[PDB]
């Protein structure tokens, strides 16, 4: 249907298969930061049903995402199925999910792509640091696509929310100073995004233990401490909320940690049977729009400490 | 080893795998004859063990080939295997033999790629008309290789030798009025190449019987008459005998006609067990190389006739 799409499955399928022939060692060299691997393809009257005709496709750094896909324990092959055996599904910068809802592509500015360059190496070093175990954008993948004068950039993450067990109620918290309430037009969407106030004004509980609520704030507080380092900010807590009673009305209301990893489920006092998917969303700055609301006073640090307070409280 | 051929089975491999995909009707369009197929693949600082980092593969008109394969009784997952699974081998223009030895891949010239394009309609219309009978070559795929500097072009076709039983005694055969003999160095070689007059001095025989005989005569006037209305000549008749005894000391002596297609036991009174191997080989004009030799009296018609007497007196 979407050239685009197509173009980017075709190069998703071909970017695996050479990394299947290729030998895979321990490390990654300084080197692998910098490369890029590209394919030109020119079909003169041939294969029209298809592909586009004439497109191109670049992956970025293959070898680091080979690594951290790895790391983050997806293997290739199973990677390459779920993005290649059937279209992603949009949902309307766009953004579509892997059909079977393992993986999330979202599209990106050529911005967004120097700054992931830039933090790709330190980020790479943090994920070993931690054996994988963050609340931050599991990073898989990084492509440039040329259609005929279009050219996207794109990003692949795992999905934070799970590919079995529907999603009822989803927020985005920052902790800003500032006020955050989600739209009238916004809070009547069909599975709207929720903000800072809609938490507290509906107060709303999470009823997790103390156990994973130590351990989740103490995954927090290193991750976030990563990223105001880095000197990044305006990242959000995407918190969305399984109801087991509200999917069996429409394992019983148990996942897999091992696909679904930012799942938590409920302590056995919990009001209703739920399962919590937390972690940190969109690290990046994308100065040029935060420039265009700009043209037409909290720095990273203050940021980072605003916001981890914040997660404290509604905890 | 040699990039060039890495490149041949890496196109190859991408080639056969991006027709797997396309739906293949009965019938070709004008345009597949004019059709092709464009990959430039640039790799900075990525997989420098396998590939070179820079390259071009170019197939001509994939779809006539695909059609052509199909009907000379080739599933493109075997041609995929046979050139893919392992390097082709040399013998010191160039040629290569697929590592089973199914298929021969032949280095040509932009001219000969030229010449063609120019015939390969005319020459897939033949194929139908016949059933895919021949003793012509079999051509099933053309393609141009780029390595950083270097431009070759190939063809590959079925090889007229077999894949289990060695060949012994090799002929080429022109039937001319000018004298034809291999060089007393050529004479020498580990596997000679002898021609004409090394046939008529030496008394060979070929021992089939008068049906096979007629088949194989009727066969060769057919493609024969077909090569000289292309205006085409300078073709040989390639004579490959093996020897069922000899190959013992060093089925019995049978051969899957599927396979090896060209083929024809001896019959029963023939003096040893031999299986013979023959078919039309070296179509193209390569003016190119036959301008050099004229640099440093028969035309197209006269050459049809010359040759199909010769080859009517030597069996």
């Amino acid at each position: 249907s979407d050239p685009l799409l197509s173009v980017l499955m075709w190069g998703v399928n071909h970017s695996i298969n050479e990394l299947s022939h290729v030998q895979i060692p321990v490390m990654l060299m300084p080197d692998d930061f910098k490369a890029y691997s590209k394919i030109k393809v020119d079909n003169h009257l041939f294969n029209k049903e298809n592909m586009p005709s004439h497109f191109k496709f670049k992956e970025y750094c293959p070898m680091v995402f080979r690594n951290l896909r790895e790391r983050f324990g997806i293997d290739d092959q199973d990677f390459q199925n779920s993005l290649t055996r059937s279209a992603p599904l949009p949902n309307d910068a766009r953004f579509h999910t892997s059909y079977d809802k393992r993986y999330i592509i979202k599209t990106i500015t050529s911005e967004d792509v120097a700054e992931m360059h830039n933090i790709l190496k330190k980020y790479h070093q943090y994920i070993v640091e931690c054996h994988g175990i963050t609340l931050l954008p599991q990073f898989l993948g990084m492509y440039r696509l040329n259609v005929d004068g279009v050219e996207i950039y794109v990003i692949v993450t795992r999905n934070v929310f799970s590919h079995r067990l529907s999603v009822y109620r989803k927020y985005d918290l920052k902790g800003s100073t500032v006020a955050r309430e989600a739209s009238d037009k916004e809070k009547a969407k069909e599975l709207p995004t929720l903000k800072d106030n809609d938490f507290i004004n509906e107060g709303q509980k999470i009823y997790i233990d103390d156990n994973n609520k130590k351990v989740f704030l103490e995954k927090l507080k290193k991750d976030v401490e990563f990223l105001a380092q880095l000197k990044l900010m305006d990242y959000s807590l995407l918190v969305g909320i399984h109801d087991v009673e509200r999917a069996e009305q429409e394992a019983p209301g148990e996942f897999d940690p091992n696909i679904d990893v930012y799942g938590i489920k409920c302590h056995e006092n919990s009001p209703r049977k739920e399962v919590y998917f937390m972690a940190i969303i969109d690290i990046l700055t994308h100065y040029d729009a935060k420039k265009k609301a700009a043209h037409a006073t909290v720095n990273p640090e203050q940021y980072s400490k605003r916001f981890l307070d914040f997660i404290g409280h509604i905890l």
